[PDB]
């Protein structure tokens, strides 16, 4: 509950954040690395589900597209329906940002030794199965 | 490491997902709901910063904090240095809304923990400290 969920609400935060630190390089805004990363996990994705994903109003959905569609990180395709695509160079950005949260694990998994980050990873595995299983949709 | 990543983001994918549900009783977006809790945390922004940290046109922010102003989520203050300048401040309903999400995750890991067990949920939760711990760490990096 308490102290437990503190301590993952913080371990959460850092590995958003440190993850996104490869933003810096790309000159993408979070904003549209949201609608990047969800167009990544889930597959192309109209332009009603980008609103209720960010929370605004369509016209700001179009903005946000509109610059990445320009800027190489997304293409369309028919259904006069479109989805929203993903790219190459739409792909390596999200797959930079997983490679620095790795990395942030590794510098982890390293400074814990071999048995323990495989003991973590264990209990790691167990929680979010337990989790699973309460997470109603 | 991969799987290790792959496991915290469905983890904190979750929690994040399960605690929001929350918004819905309010009408709060997430983009709303983003910069509620960013002030909530850090304290007064200017609408620059709001922009900034959402990566939308001031236009956007502008409806977002309006609508949070109105209905009674945020206020405003002067900035004492700049008669032309002013920052965004939460109120006390505001802060609600954030201690609501903070509480249904808080049920939502009781109910984990009371899976787990109290021995296991104990041992994992050690375990945290010590992930914790090394990312604290490590959070400077550039």
């Amino acid at each position: 509950k308490q102290p437990f969920e503190r301590i993952l609400r913080e371990i959460c935060f850092m590995v958003k954040v440190e993850g996104r630190k490869v933003l810096r390089d790309f000159g993408i805004t979070p904003a549209q690395f949201d609608i990047l990363q969800k167009i990544y996990f889930e597959g192309p994705k109209r332009p009603g589900e980008l609103s209720v994903l960010l929370g605004v109003a369509k016209s700001t959905v179009t903005g946000l597209v509109k610059r990445l569609e320009a800027d190489g990180y997304l293409t369309r395709t028919p259904d006069r329906a479109y989805f929203l695509v993903i790219t190459r160079k739409g792909e390596e950005v999200i797959e930079k940002v997983i490679e620095r949260r790795e990395n942030f694990i590794e510098k982890i998994t390293s400074d814990l030794g071999k048995e323990k980050s495989s003991k973590i990873l264990d209990y790691l595995k167990e929680l979010k199965g337990v989790m699973e299983r309460n997470f109603s949709k």
